[PDB]
């Protein structure tokens, strides 16, 4: 099964997560927890995060992209922000160290 698949960063980020919900994630929480994972995420990333776990099973309508397509649309809540965020904090917090994580920079103001 698992040997070297995705990126070491995506390979974290699937472990912790379903480290946090072995029991898989609830609509309430699965819209927060994007909303927190997405902040330095790419989309080929979230994405890889689905394309590696289907591997293991589908059948599970928890889908992760759906989730994205709510939040563009409408926030959750901060609160489950919150408390998504610091449940999976137990298990870690690996958006602190992205594995490529080179933020753009265009700035272009203009004093005179």
């Amino acid at each position: 099964g698992p040997g070297s698949m995705v990126n070491a960063f995506l390979a974290k980020i699937a472990a912790w997560l379903n480290a946090g919900y072995p029991e898989g994630v609830p609509g309430p929480d699965r819209v927060p927890l994007l909303a927190l994972l997405t902040r330095r995420l790419t989309n080929d990333e979230i994405k890889a995060i689905a394309e590696d776990l289907e591997k293991r099973a589908h059948f599970d309508h928890i889908d992760i992209g759906v989730l994205i397509t709510q939040m563009t649309d409408e926030m959750p809540r901060e609160e489950d922000i919150e408390r998504v965020r610091r449940h999976l904090a137990l298990q870690g917090w690996p958006l602190d160290d992205p594995r490529d994580g080179e933020e753009p920079d265009g700035e272009s103001g203009g004093p005179r």
